[PDB]
């Protein structure tokens, strides 16, 4: 996609001006608390067998070094997500984030053998998970509610309009 | 997708027992709402060159036909989504819904001739509006804030899990 693209699918989230503001103010809140969230997260994917699964070796148990560059990476994203203006740069990038989590190019950046595709399922399915780990966190530090309603409705638009991105290589093709 | 696999869904978008309380309690504050609700629903699509696209004539000029129709089956939706349980008719109904936005079955209920496919970006993208949209009149009924808090996240996973269900037909076979 290009920025016209961008800009037609911004609008579909009803992400604007207001919500650029709000998710800088959201990303200052949670880089502040990023060993938490991470610890949140990735509880949640170690709770449940078949979505850990998607970090496992053959033998079915996890990948620890696996585990460890993918923490690394999902902590740069929340920065990511969080500044002033989405550029070309940024678009070809979440292109290459949806190839990773699909059979294009999982495992091939940490060089491990694993299971070879993510379920395009629980890619859509995880917005919710993701915008309900960030939730309690935002409300931390000393914002009002209004402002904490604010940067988590930015949160979840820049969370769905991501993933929708994501999902250019699992769409059986001219029907994105 | 048979029960055994709806079940995991529903845990990747956080849905429990809990979330089937409430599911029910924000469909009969939505139902008796449903009128104003549909009019800000399309106005939100009737808005947007882009959105209204996907209900046209060929020769670019809304179906008036289409759109009445929709209508009513997407208020039968509003209903629909606060049962009780989700049963193998719901689910099957679901693949159903997923076939109508996708070349597959769109413009077939209706017999009505319009644009072939509704693109996957916007159908993923939707999950936040369809949110926004009902968050005012859950707010409407006299409820308390943490009851209007829980029947929104409710509204949000039901809303998640169906739309993850609607994309098998759009993803490549095999990865979803
Ligand atoms: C809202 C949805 C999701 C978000 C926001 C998210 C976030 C991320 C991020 C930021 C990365 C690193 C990308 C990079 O290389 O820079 C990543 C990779 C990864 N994620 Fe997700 N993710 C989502 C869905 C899922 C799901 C459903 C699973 C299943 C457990 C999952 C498991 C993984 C795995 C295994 C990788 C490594 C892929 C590889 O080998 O490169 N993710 N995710
Ligand atoms: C969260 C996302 C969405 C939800 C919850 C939703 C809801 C619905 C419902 C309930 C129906 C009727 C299903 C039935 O036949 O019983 C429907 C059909 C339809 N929707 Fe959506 N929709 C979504 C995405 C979209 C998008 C992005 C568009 C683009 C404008 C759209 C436009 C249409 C059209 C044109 C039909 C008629 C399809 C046909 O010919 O049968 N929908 N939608």
């Amino acid at each position: 996609m290009n920025l016209e693209d961008l800009k037609l699918l911004k609008e579909a989230v009803m992400f604007t001006a207001e919500d650029e503001e709000y998710i800088q103010k959201a990303g200052e809140v949670l880089e502040d608390q990023v060993e938490e969230i991470l610890d949140t997260w990735y509880g949640f994917v170690g709770s449940h067998p078949h979505l850990l699964y998607y970090f496992t070796s053959p033998d079915g148990t996890p990948n620890e070094k696996y585990l460890a560059a993918v923490r690394k990476r999902f902590s740069r994203w929340i920065l990511d997500t969080s500044n002033r203006s989405y550029d070309q740069a940024w678009l070809d990038y979440q292109y290459e984030i949806g190839l990773r989590h699909h059979r294009t190019k999982k495992n091939q950046t940490d060089n491990v053998e694993s299971v070879p595709n993510i379920g395009y399922r629980y890619l859509v399915a995880f917005i919710y998970p993701i915008t309900a780990t960030m939730k309690p966190f935002l409300a931390r530090k000393g914002h009002t509610p209004e402002e904490v309603e604010k940067m988590y409705q930015a949160w979840f638009k820049a969370t769905t309009l991501q993933v929708a991105l994501w999902s250019y290589p699992y769409v059986k093709y001219g029907d994105f």
